[PDB]
């Protein structure tokens, strides 16, 4: 992208991996 946003934005892929529901992406 143009702006990552990074950090907002990388902590997106563990949250869509379910760390809301504490499962990690790791």
């Amino acid at each position: 992208t143009n702006r990552r946003k990074s950090g907002k934005y990388k902590k997106v892929e563990i949250k869509e991996l379910g760390e809301l529901r504490k499962e990690p992406s790791l």
